[PDB]
Order: structure tokens, then C-alpha cells, then sequence
């Protein structure tokens, strides 16, 4: 085919010009963002039931769902909280590569079938299905500078304000806003309400009765006799605009003609629907809105988008309103897209150097700068097609395929121009000539290259969708590469290369080129003499071999087992949990100072504090608070002191202190979702519906059983523990003996003590709500409990103090459901040293002396984990034998293919080393770059194999084939080499934003490459020759 | 449309949507209402359903449900003064009239309120003068739109959005259908001579 | 009756979650609580059918009560917990003992 | 309801919804004095009509919340727009025997 | 590169199909009997002189 | 499907009250593989008849 198209540069050239210009519009379309869909898509069902306990909730609304949760499509597992508030969560998991389109609508369909068949409370109160994965693009914060507004005051705001124009502009997909819009909420006095002797109840009939917006009737409505000249229509009553006329309605009408009205009961106006959770940024309340990327999205214009949004908003909003954007991630996404097209550039650049110092011509300097650049775009043209995006694995997927991109350029051009110094054959039978001896050994290795990556694509999992990346990405470039290899540099070369005379090697050239091309020379023989000396005693290096193999096992017994890297994304967490109990004060304060210490003695690398309470990672509830805190950019705090991981060294040392609360301060996982990473997670359960506290006594055994081992470290229960609670019992036989029916005494506890939506309310015009609740002061010990009054058998008000009587007893704030069954999740990381598969292994020991009649089932990374890694020696297998097989018809016999093979060790040491030298881990970067690696070095040995048969075959001698192949082969190795090292260095030393990962790469690709030109030159011919023999 | 008829370009330059409508009120005070004692659950759902309809039960009919309506007389149900015809029980047994019972006035509603994307506006529609064309015709609406307010803006929509999307594809097109055919020639022919020389 | 209730309460859920089932039939029924009006009862105390419903509908109920730690709370309040005021009912003798 | 107490309570609420649909060409709703609303969602020349509805579906399911008591009621039907008709098949009386 | 500019732009030919549209809109308000009569006057227009 | 369902049973079993065991009154896919398997049996018939 080579030949045909070195007599063709036209049509060539045509080839190489389509698959630029597909690439070139390519990229425009293509989409932008940090990460693919690399989660398993989840559907979140939530409601709250307003006043409601824990169990008032998982028994009359959760349970009620899940007996509906079944016949959808691609369904994992699902499981669900139901907590102290009235807030439940049920969470269905779906399996990878599944609409979340269509899961949504399953999954919010048998919602609707189950709808009916729940509490009128919760049906009134709206049931929310969403796409529970939490890609959020950036975090705008909307604070009260003066602390004049509250998180109530605000939400409303970007609700009416900010939240349509949000929403329209470009790339702006799903967000969520903290907090609800207005609604009117009415605060009873129990004292005053005993007076007027009037039951909460009424009030409520009161507001229902009047406020409604009733049918109204035509004026000519058909049929109609003749006559009829006006059909037109009229308009009836109105909802309440105010606050005010909230407090006109009549409640009661006194014998003495005098009118009774809601303001003589309790306070009306404005308010929130729930005020469960608070949100500080920076001490003063705030709220904001979570965004999430248009699917398709470009999250960089998008960015910008919803920026210019929310400012051409800034001078219209109130005093004090000052707009923050705490967490975004574009910052991380444009860095590791310009730390690409800068290695690139690079690279190119790097070439031309090598190029020219081995070489003469500018020309044959050309010639890569014209075939790398056109298959890097058409290789985005091949993402296209697959569907792919423009992301941050995708990307680094080019840097690692630059090395066999620039592999395939300089090998063809300099063996074009070896042929024609050795040969003084023209630029095209130079060109036409070794095109046939390489030729098929490219065919070749496009071929092992492909066996090399894509079985990792069919790995399960999210592992597998980063892995997928990475394939799809690098195989699209080193197929693409290997057709341009072979349409266009060879017509090139044949077209742009100037000839040279037979037996030249520059070496009388003078000047600093003489002193090189002599040295070089020198250099060559002395490679020969070492190969050469290797063959004539063989043995003794064999066995060397068998060491440096040896080594390379210990160090993967030896090197951390890590997930993907650690990067230093500008955000803290620190998680605050206040003893049983405790309050919306306490715990509120508890992170009240965390903001202080950090913002007062890590002011050199903590830009601001987003703090909130009722709310953690563990639970909802007041004993709980969290801190998200927020670094200063990149730059502005450099050094290991200012690293997110020595941030949160210190903050657990002082907040270590802290004999109240429990503060814990950590960073995120390195992709944010649901990372453990290195971390098992578990679901212990009751399969023989026993008792829920022989579930507390399965789980405590566990945990008091895990400490008792050596395998694991760090196990605890997610989802807070048991709290007191107090329990009410009102004597069904003294409530009826005064009179009073259990209707009105429970009708009368819940209005007065946890709240009820009463009636809909319009203002602005928009519909809001309406909260009818008891006062503050009037809920807040156990004695106000008796100033609630109730209207007797009739006229008398009688007292909780009657038939009321209180208990402490212990219950759970937070009740889980996995698998339609009560469960309880606990996490854990195994011990040192150990693996996660060893943390399973010991785990599935210790589940056997729990209570029967409790079951477990692994459910996050975990029960992932356990998929792929069935599959993981399967996939090896096939690669390892379909490597193989392709060699063995890249050369014709059964044999030789080993001696490629054996190479792969080589390089494999360089990289470990490296990375242990580093102090780095098994990231899936290295991991990866680890096969990128092996690649080239791949490579490298087929094609000195295929030049040492060659010759061997044109009737030389194995031993002398062997090093006059490596002598032909060395110097485009050395500039492939050189060329690649040095490429990558800036990524094996960067700083700042993503470092982390480009540091994952770059560290063993140099151990990798250095490790395997050195030893591969040496030993190739080695193995060559002995198993020619053997 | 008052341009749009002057201007010899346009022609049945309709509106959707007309001005607005005569509509009615119905004024009650609580007041005068639970004095002779009647409270909000008969005289609010009493004016519904006499006046308008309302979807009682369903019936069997030659085997097809179907439905039971109540409206009130045609004949009681016409006009503005056949409000006080309608009387309301009273909590204790006697009657009450709508007239010291409740009020009707007189406003301008407006029978539809147009939106387009996330904005108030109207629809308007119009064929081109004989001769022209739709471009010739949304010429001459792209100038008289101008001498509009400035706040009220528009925008096209359907089939009049098609012709703005052929029209803006046209320069691509030919663009791409000539350098394809440059290229082809180009690697057919091995020349840059004759696909030069086809394209003049 | 035994093994219908086994069945549903416990193997048919995940059967109705397993993959590939898209629909299920139950050769029995789980239990419920069963209430055996007799109107050579309801008579004598002179009652009927509707006056119990209505009863089991307000003495067999899961209530929203609230907490003591009500938010918004007072200033100062440092103490938070969950209410519980009815819970319905399991037993047969909770069901026995309400009062008509 | 008023045609402008209609696009305030419904219409309004629902766009904000329909806002960043995929393919989502242009909007553009309609509200009457009959109290009947009408949103229309236009998508691109090339998207899927059933996921576009399953789309518009699944936005619903989350402005629903918002809208009034008796609109939640009713139920909002979602249903593939076409401004053809194919044609009208008709019946007159031959006679006089049936009336319109 | 004069005459491509002085030819009016257009999207789809009009066409005889066969069929045609009357929207009667009479004023706001009117009755249903008061419409029925200019819809009349339609049929007449139509049926008996086209 | 049904060697999933069979996944699922399996899993709860040895929660079930000591007594009482899991029965298959009525199943059609042995069918399913005795027939297939029945096939694959005369390919080796008809390979080693050929
Ligand atoms: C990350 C922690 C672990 C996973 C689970 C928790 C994740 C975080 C959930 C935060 C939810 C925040 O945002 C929420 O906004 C809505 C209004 O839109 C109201 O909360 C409410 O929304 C609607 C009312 O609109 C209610 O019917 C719903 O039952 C309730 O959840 C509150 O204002 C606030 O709770
Ligand atoms: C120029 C490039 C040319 C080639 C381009 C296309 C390359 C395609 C490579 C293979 C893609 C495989 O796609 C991937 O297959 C695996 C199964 O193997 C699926 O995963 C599924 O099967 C595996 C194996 O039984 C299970 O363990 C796993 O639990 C299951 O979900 C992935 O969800 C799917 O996305
Ligand atoms: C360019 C188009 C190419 C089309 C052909 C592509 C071949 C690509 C390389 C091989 C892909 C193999 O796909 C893979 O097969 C193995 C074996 O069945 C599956 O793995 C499963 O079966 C094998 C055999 O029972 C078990 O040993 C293993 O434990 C199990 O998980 C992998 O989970 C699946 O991902």
C-alpha cells in the first residue's frame, strides 16, 4: 500500500487533509468536561414528612415505595434513609452504560403506582425523583454580607431571582438550590389559645375555609336561548397576597359581638417550609445554588456562562448580597487540557531537535511535524465517532500516545534515510525500499499494540470506565498513526528528503556535528562490541535476567495498592458530630470556631469556610455539622505545609482537642463520587426480619470483633447511632372519661409540635405554602407539652397535664433500608499493607459469627471490586495470548515471538522503581502508563527481531543478524527515547493545579522508558539468539 | 399591524390572540356572610357549580360510562342581574340572597398570554404581497420592527425559523461541496492542475 | 397460610427485583390483621361496622408529632429529641384492646 | 382562573423547568381564560420524539411540587404535538332523525 | 456575485393542494350564536359562488 | 433470568425457618437446555459420522 501512495503523494496528501479536517471540526462539537460518566447512574426519591420520627417515615413512606421498587431495567441494588427530620432519601442503583434517562422515568413511574398508598401529608407534600450523581460543574454561594438576610431570605431570592435566568443559559443542566422558596408560617400560643378557648385544629379549618380560589361559573355558558350576546366570563374569589390578611380571618365570635381573629393567636408572616439545616459561609447565613453540566455541555463556555449570569444580577440585588463561587471545577479541567497542548507542542518541538542533531536535513525535520499533527486531530475525529468527550482521562490519554505517535514518524524517517546513506539509493527507492522491509512489522505491531489496551475496555465497573478511556483514546491514536505510517510520511519522506552519497556518515562534517556524528560512531561499535560480547557468553546474563524478573515481582509485592492518585482539588472536609442529643446551637457552634482556627492560623492557605449544621456525609439531624472548606488558588500556596493533605494534618491536631463535639477533616476522594478508593463498604442486614435491635447487637459484635483483627483498620458504622427520645402515651381511657377524642388530641400534638402544611397561599404570584405550627417557646421542653390545650367532650379546655405522661426511651435517628430489608452500613480499610480483596477475605470470616438470622452484601467499590477482579486474569490471558499469536505470523515460527515477549520485564523495573522512588502508588495513571510503556518498548524489539530474521534470512549468521540489526536499530531508538524522556519531564515536575496525576504518569513513564531503551538493546539480541538456537 | 397593512410588502397579517376580553368579579366579605349565618363551605362551592358545571358521577349508557353534569337553568344563568336568583342555606335553616350577600363588578381580563422561551410576547402571522417572496416579506418585517418600543423585541419561529436555517447553512454548504470535490479530482486525477482548472 | 406469608415477605421482593422478571404472580397472600365483626355483638352494644373503621382509622396510627429540639428553636435551647406520640399497632391484643 | 393567574401558577413554573432540555430547539406557551394551559416544547431537527417526552416527563416530575393543590389533581398530559391533520372523518344525517 | 445577490430568498414553493383555511375570529365577547352566523355567510360565500 | 432467580432463592435460604425447603413445581427452561445440549450432542454424532 506504501508503495502505491510514494508514487501518489498527491492522493496522500488528500488522505492525510480529510482526516485533519474531520478531527478539525470534531473538536469543535465535541463536548468538554472533567470526568465521563464514570459512577453508576443512581435515581434519588425524596420527600419529607414534616414532623414525622424516623419511623413515622421508613414505616409510611419508605417501606411503601420500595414494595413498588421492582421490574426496572438494569437494577444493582437500592437502598434508602429515613432519618430524625422529616427528610427520607431512597436511592436506586442502576448498571453502568443505562439511560439514566430512562432509569429516571422507571424508577419515578412505580413511584406514581405507589403514590395513592401513602400518608395525604406526604402526597400533598410532592415526592422528588432525581439523577443522584454528583458531577457538580461549579457551587455559587449567595451570602448576607450585614447578616441582615437569613438562608430563608436568600433562597426565596435566587428561587425568583436567579433562578430562571440560571436555568437558560447555555450548558446549565441540573442544579439544585438550598433551600425552598417563601411560604406563610403562623406560630400558635398555646396560652393565648387556651383563652379564646380555641384548638389548633380550628385554626387550621379556619385558613382552609377561608382561602380558596373557588370555580368560577360563565355568564352565558351553553347551552343557552336565543338571545345570548355576552359570553363573556367572570373570575371568582383570590388567594391571600399578605401576611396581613392572614390575620383577618375570623376565628371566633364572642356573645359579646365581638370578633376573635388569627393576630389574637399567633404570630403570621414569611418564612421557610423547612428550617432543618443551616448554612453559614464565612459566619454570616447563606444559600446557593449546585449546578450541574448540560449533558453535551461545554463546561468551560458554560462556566463562563453561568458567571456573566449571575452579573448582569449583582447590581440589582439588595445590600449585603454579595454572590461567592466557593467550589468550581473548571479551574482543574482548563489546566489539564493547557498542560496538554503544551507536551504536545512540545513534543513536536523536542522531535525537531533530536531530529536535526542525528540528522542533517531540515527537511527530514519536516517530515514528523507534518505526520504527528494530523493524526492527533484525526485522532479526536475517532472520539467523535465513539462518542467520547473531550475530558481529563481522555486527554491524558494523548499525552501517554505521543510516544508511539512519535515512535512512527522518526522510525520510518530515519530508516528512509539509513537506506540511502548505506545504499545511495534515491529519496523513493530509498523510500520504496525500506517501506518493504518495515512495512509488515508496523501491520505488526498495530496489531500486538491493540491486544496490549483493549482488553482492559472490557472491564466492568467505573475501573473500567476510566480504563475504557484510556483504550478507546490510545488505540484510536496508534491505529491512526500506523495508516498515516504508511500513506503519508512515506510519500513524504520519497517527496521532501534530499539524497546523500553512499558510505557517508558526516563524520569528516567539522564543526560541533563532525565531533558528534564521530563520537556517535564511536559509540555505535562500542554498543556492537557489549551485544556482541553478550552472545559470545550467554548464559551468565540468562540468569541476570531471571534477577532483574525476580525484582520486578518483589516490588509489586512491595508497592501501595492504590486506586487512582491524590490530587489537591481546592476543598477540605470536616465533618462535626456533637455528642446525643444536642442541638442546633451547640453543634452550630462547635463549627462556629472550626471557621476561626482555620481562618486565623491557616489564613496562608484557607481562603474561606462554607460551614453548615443538621447535615453531615453520616446523617441529618442537629447533633451533626459539617465545613467545606475552601483553599486559596493554586499558586498563592505553594510548599507541602500548603498542600490540602498537610491542611488537614493540622486541623485534626487542633480540632483533636475538642472534648464535646468529634470533628474529623479530610480531603475528598480523588474522583467525587463515592470514593473509598482504597476502602471496603458494607451492608449488614436482617433477611429473617428480627428484631432491630439484635441488628445493633450483629453490628456491634462485628466492629468489637474487627478491632480483634489484624486484617482490617479504621472500621466504622456509617449513620449515627441511638439517641434518647421521648416518648409520649396518652391514656385512651382518661382522654374519653373528660371527653376529649383521641382525633383532636393527636390532630392537636402534631399542629402544635411538629409542624403541617395547611393551605396554598399565592404572593408575587407565584404559589407558595402555608405552615401552621406551635410557637417556639411553646415546644421546646417537656412541660410545654401541658400548655397545649384541647376542647373536651364540649366547652372545656383540658390540659396534656391530664392525660399526657412522658418516658425516656432510645431509638435511632437514622433508620437504612438495603434491598427492601433494615440494614446498617459500616465502612473500614484493610491493615497496612494489606489489600482490600484480604479486608473481604477476613471480613467474610467475622460476618459468620454474627446473630442468625443477619445477612450482609458488599455495595460499593466493593461490590464492583469483586466483578472486575474476576475478570482481571481472563482479560490478561487473552491479550497475553493474542500478543502471541500475532507475533508468531509477524515471523513465522512458534518461537521467536518470545524473544519479544521476555521484553516486557525490561521496562516494566524502570517504572516501579520509579514510582517507589517517588513514593507514589499503584495509580491507575501508572498503571496504565505501564502498559503505554511496554508499548514502545514492544515495539522497539519487534522491529530489531524483524530486521535481525531478515538478515539472517538473506543468509547471515543468527549472531552476526542479531548485532548488525541492533547497530542498524540503535539510533533511532536512542532519539525516540531521548525524545519521549524528555517530553515528559515537566509532567514528572509539575506544580499546581492537577499536578497529582501528571505526576502519576511522568514519574514511571521516565522509569519505564530509561529502564527499558538501556536493557532492551542488550538483551533483544539476546533473546534473539537464544531461542533461534534452543 | 398598523404598519404592516400601510406597507405594500405584507398582506392577511393576522394576530393570534386577540385584545382583551370583558370579564366579571364577584366581590364577598366574610362578613355579611357569617352574620345571618353562613359559613365559606356553601356559598363557595354553591357559585361554582351553578354557574360553570361540575362533574358529579358516572352513568352507565348502553354500556359506556359516561357523565352527570349540574349547571343551573340556562334561563338563571345568562346575564349579570341573574346573580341574586341563587340563594345559600343558612346555619340555622332560613335563605340568603346574593344581594346584601355579595357584589358583581366589571374589568378587562385578556382571552391568551403568550410566552416564548421564558418571556411574555405574541404571536403574528402574515403572507408575502404577490410577487414576492418570504424573504422579500421578512424583509420588510425586520425594518418595521424597529419603530417598536425599545424593550419589545422579537423572534421567529417556526416555519419562518426554517427559512432562517437554509439561508444561514447555504455558504458552508457550497464551501464543503467544492473542496470535496477539489480533493476528489485532486487524488483521482494525481493533480492539482485540473482540479484547479475545474472549479474556475 | 404459613409459607404464602413466608413467600411474600421475604422471597418475593428481591424475585420482583431479580434481573429479568418483569412480572409475578403469588399463589396465597401475606398476612394482615384481621378484624371479625360480629352483629350479634354490634348490636347488643348497639354498633355498627362504620363506628369501628372509623376507630381503627384513629387508634391504629402512625402520628407526626414532632421534637422537643424544635427548630427554629429558642435561643439557648440545648436540648434535642424526637417525640414519638402514636405508633400503630403489631400484636392482636393492641387490636383487641381499642375503644369503640 | 385568569389567563394571567394561569401563566403565573402553572406556565411560569413549568419553563423553568423545560429550560436546558437536550435538542431543545424553542419554547413557547399559551394561557387561556377557559383556565386551560398549553406549554409547547419544540426540539431539534434529528432528536428522539420518545426520550424527548420522557425527557419533558421526567422535568415535570419536579415542577409538579410547585403548582396548585388542584392542578396536581387533574393530571398534566404530556403527548406528542403535531400541527397536521390527516384528515376528518365526518357523519351528517340524511334525514333529520339525529340532531348536530 | 451580482445576480446571487438580487434574487429574493425563499424556503419551500408555495402549492395548490387542494385545500384551503377560513378563521373566522369574530369580536371578543361575541356569542355563539353571533358567530355561527358569520360562519354562515362562509358556506355562502363559497359553496354558492366558487 | 432463571439462573439468576435461582441466584436470588439461593441467597435467602439459609434464612428460611428450619423446616420448611424450596421447592420447583413448575419450570421450562430445563427444556431449553436439554434440547440445545440435545443438538450440540448430534454435531459430535454428525462430525464424527462425516
Ligand atoms: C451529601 C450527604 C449525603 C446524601 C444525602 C443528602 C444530600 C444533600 C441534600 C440537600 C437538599 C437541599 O435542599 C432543599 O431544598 C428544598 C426546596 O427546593 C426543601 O427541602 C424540601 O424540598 C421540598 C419542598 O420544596 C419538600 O417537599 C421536600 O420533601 C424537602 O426535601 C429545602 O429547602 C432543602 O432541604
Ligand atoms: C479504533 C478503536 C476500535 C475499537 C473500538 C471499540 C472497542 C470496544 C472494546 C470493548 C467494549 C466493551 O464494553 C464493555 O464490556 C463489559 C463486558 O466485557 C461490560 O460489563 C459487563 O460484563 C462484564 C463481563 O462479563 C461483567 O463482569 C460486568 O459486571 C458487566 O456489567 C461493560 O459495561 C461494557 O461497556
Ligand atoms: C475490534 C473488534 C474485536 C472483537 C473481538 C474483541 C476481543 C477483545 C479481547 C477479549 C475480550 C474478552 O471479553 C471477556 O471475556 C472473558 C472470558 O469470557 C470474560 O470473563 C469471564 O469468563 C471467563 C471464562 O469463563 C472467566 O474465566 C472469567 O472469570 C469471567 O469473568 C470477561 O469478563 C470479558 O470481559
Amino acid at each position: 500500500m506504501s508503495k502505491f501512495f510514494i508514487d501518489r503523494p498527491i492522493f496522500a496528501w488528500v488522505i492525510a487533509l480529510v482526516i485533519m479536517l474531520a478531527g478539525g471540526l470534531s473538536i469543535l462539537s465535541l463536548p468538554v468536561n472533567q470526568y465521563p460518566a464514570i459512577a453508576p447512574p443512581a435515581i434519588a426519591v425524596q420527600v419529607s414528612y414534616p414532623g414525622a420520627s424516623a419511623e413515622t417515615v421508613q414505616d409510611t413512606v419508605v417501606q411503601v415505595i420500595e414494595q413498588q421498587m421492582n421490574g426496572i431495567d438494569n437494577l444493582r441494588y437500592i437502598s434508602s434513609e429515613s432519618n430524625s427530620d422529616g427528610s427520607m432519601t431512597i436511592t436506586v442503583t442502576f448498571e453502568q452504560g443505562t439511560d439514566p434517562d430512562i432509569a429516571q422515568v422507571q424508577v419515578q413511574n412505580k413511584l406514581q403506582l405507589a403514590t395513592p398508598l401513602l400518608p395525604q401529608e406526604v402526597q400533598r407534600q410532592g415526592i422528588r425523583v432525581t439523577k443522584a450523581v454528583k458531577n457538580f460543574l461549579m457551587v455559587v454561594g449567595v451570602v448576607s454580607t450585614d447578616g441582615s438576610m437569613t438562608k430563608e431570605d436568600l433562597s426565596n431570592y435566587i428561587v425568583s431571582n436567579i433562578q430562571d435566568p440560571l436555568s437558560r443559559t447555555k450548558g446549565v443542566g441540573d442544579f439544585q438550590v438550598f433551600g425552598s422558596q417563601y411560604s406563610m408560617r403562623i406560630w400558635l400560643d398555646p396560652a393565648k389559645l387556651n383563652s379564646y378557648q380555641l384548638t389548633p385544629g380550628d385554626v387550621s379549618s379556619a385558613i382552609q375555609a377561608q382561602n380558596v380560589q373557588i370555580s368560577s361559573g360563565q355568564l352565558g355558558g351553553l347551552p343557552a336561548v336565543k338571545g345570548q350576546q355576552l359570553n363573556a366570563t367572570i373570575i371568582g374569589k383570590t388567594r391571600l397576597q399578605t401576611a396581613e390578611q392572614f390575620e383577618n380571618i375570623l376565628l371566633k365570635v364572642n356573645p359579646d359581638g365581638s370578633q376573635v381573629r388569627l393576630k389574637d393567636v399567633a404570630d403570621v408572616g414569611l418564612g421557610g417550609q423547612d428550617y432543618s439545616i443551616n448554612a453559614q459561609f464565612n459566619g454570616s447565613p447563606a444559600s446557593g445554588i449546585a449546578i450541574k453540566l448540560a449533558t453535551g455541555a461545554n463546561a468551560l463556555d458554560t462556566a463562563k456562562a453561568i458567571r456573566q449570569t449571575i452579573a448582569n444580577l449583582e447590581p440589582f440585588m439588595p445590600q449585603g448580597m454579595k454572590v461567592v463561587y466557593p467550589y468550581d471545577t473548571t479551574p482543574v479541567v482548563s489546566a489539564s487540557i493547557h498542560e496538554v497542548v503544551k507536551t504536545l507542542g512540545e513534543a513536536i518541538l523536542l522531535v525537531f531537535l533530536v531530529m536535526y542533531l542525528f540528522l542533517q536535513n531540515f527537511r527530514a525535520t519536516l517530515i514528523p511535524t507534518i505526520a504527528v499533527p494530523v493524526v492527533l486531530l484525526g485522532t479526536f475525529g475517532v472520539l467523535a465517532a465513539f462518542g467520547f468527550s473531550i475530558n481529563t482521562l481522555t486527554m491524558f490519554g494523548m499525552v501517554l500516545a505521543i510516544g508511539l505517535l512519535v515512535d512512527d514518524a522518526i522510525v520510518v524517517v530515519e530508516n528512509v534515510e539509513r537506506v540511502m546513506a548505506e545504499e545511495g539509493l534515491s529519496p523513493r527507492e530509498a523510500a520504496r525500499k525500506s517501506m518493504g522491509q518495515i512495512q509488515g512489522a508496523l501491520v505488526g505491531i498495530a496489531m500486538v499494540l491493540s491486544a496490549v489496551f483493549l482488553p482492559m475496555a472490557f472491564f466492568g465497573g467505573s475501573t473500567g470506565v476510566i480504563y475504557r478511556q484510556f483504550s478507546i483514546t490510545i488505540v484510536s491514536a496508534m491505529a491512526l498513526s500506523v495508516i498515516v505510517a504508511l500513506i503519508l510520511t512515506p510519500a513524504l519522506c520519497a517527496t521532501m528528503l534530499k539524497p546523500i552519497e553512499k558510505g557517508d556518515h558526516g563524520e569528516h562534517k567539522g564543526g560541533f556535528f563532525g565531533w558528534f556524528n564521530r563520537m556517535f560512531l564511536s559509540t555505535t561499535h562500542g554498543y556492537e562490541r557489549g551485544v556482541a560480547s553478550i552472545l559470545k557468553h550467554r548464559a551468565p546474563y540468562l540468569l541476570i535476567y531471571v534477577v532483574i524478573v525476580a525484582g520486578m515481582i518483589w516490588m509489586f509485592t512491595r508497592i501501595p495498592t492504590a486506586f487512582l492518585p491524590d490530587e489537591d482539588q481546592g476543598v477540605l472536609f470536616a465533618q462535626v458530630q456533637t455528642p446525643p442529643g444536642s442541638s442546633a446551637e451547640r453543634t452550630q457552634v462547635v463549627v462556629d470556631s472550626m471557621r476561626e482556627y482555620l481562618l486565623e492560623k491557616e489564613s496562608s492557605s484557607v481562603s474561606s469556610v462554607f460551614t453548615v449544621t443538621g447535615f453531615n456525609f453520616a446523617g441529618r439531624g442537629q447533633s451533626s455539622g459539617m465545613a467545606f472548606i475552601m483553599l486559596k488558588p493554586w499558586e498563592e500556596r505553594p510548599g507541602g505545609e500548603n498542600s490540602v493533605f498537610e491542611l488537614a494534618k493540622r486541623a485534626q491536631m487542633h480540632f483533636f482537642s475538642f472534648k464535646d463535639a468529634m470533628v474529623f477533616a479530610f480531603a475528598p476522594p480523588s474522583v467525587l463520587e463515592l470514593g473509598n478508593a482504597t476502602g471496603f463498604d458494607l451492608f449488614l442486614q436482617d433477611q429473617a426480619g428480627v428484631g432491630h435491635e439484635v441488628l445493633l447487637q450483629a453490628r456491634n459484635k462485628f466492629l468489637m470483633l474487627a478491632a480483634q483483627n489484624p486484617a482490617l483498620q479504621r472500621v466504622r458504622p456509617n449513620g449515627m447511632s441511638d439517641e434518647p427520645q421521648y416518648k409520649l402515651e396518652i391514656d385512651d381511657e382518661k382522654a374519653s372519661a373528660l371527653g376529649v377524642s383521641l382525633a383532636d388530641i393527636n390532630s392537636t400534638v402534631s399542629i402544635a409540635w411538629g409542624s403541617s402544611y395547611v393551605n396554598d397561599f399565592i404572593d408575587r404570584g407565584r404559589v407558595k405554602r402555608v405552615y401552621l405550627q406551635g410557637r417556639p417557646d411553646a415546644r421546646m421542653n417537656p412541660d410545654d407539652l401541658s400548655k397545649w390545650y384541647v376542647r373536651n367532650d364540649k366547652g372545656e379546655m383540658v390540659p396534656f397535664n391530664a392525660f399526657a405522661t412522658g418516658k425516656w426511651e432510645y431509638g435511632s435517628p437514622k433508620l437504612e433500608r438495603y434491598n427492601g430489608v433494615p440494614a446498617m452500613e459500616i465502612l473500614g480499610e484493610p491493615a497496612p499493607g494489606l489489600s482490600s480483596g484480604d479486608a473481604m477475605a477476613a471480613v467474610e470470616e467475622i460476618v459468620k459469627q454474627l446473630p442468625k438470622g443477619v445477612g450482609y452484601s458488599w455495595t460499593g467499590l466493593s461490590y464492583e471490586e469483586r466483578l472486575s477482579g474476576s475478570q482481571a486474569p481472563a482479560l490478561y490471558a487473552l491479550s497475553l495470548l493474542v500478543v502471541f499469536l500475532c507475533l508468531a505470523a509477524l515471523y513465522e515460527s512458534w518461537s521467536i515471538p518470545f524473544s519479544v515477549m521476555l521484553v516486557v520485564p525490561l521496562g516494566v523495573i524502570g517504572a516501579l522503581l520509579a514510582t517507589s522512588m517517588r513514593g507514589l502508588s499503584n495509580d491507575v495513571f501508572f498503571q496504565v502508563g505501564l502498559l503505554t510503556t511496554i508499548g514502545l518498548s514492544a515495539k522497539n524489539a519487534i522491529l530489531i527481531v524483524e530486521f535481525a530474521k531478515e538478515l539472517h534470512e538473506q543468509g547471515k549468521g543468527i549472531v552476526e543478524a542479531a548485532i548488525e540489526a541492533c547497530r542498524m536499530r540503535l539510533r533511532p531508538i536512542v532519539m525516540t527515547s531521548l525524545a519521549f524522556i524528555l517530553g515528559v519531564v515537566p509532567l514528572a515536575i509539575s506544580t499546581g493545579a492537577g499536578s497529582g496525576s501528571q505526576h502519576a504518569i511522568g514519574t514511571g513513564v521516565i522509569g519505564g522508558m530509561v529502564t527499558a531503551t538501556v536493557l532492551a538493546i542488550f538483551w533483544v539480541p539476546l533473546f534473539y539468539v537464544a531461542v533461534s538456537t534452543l
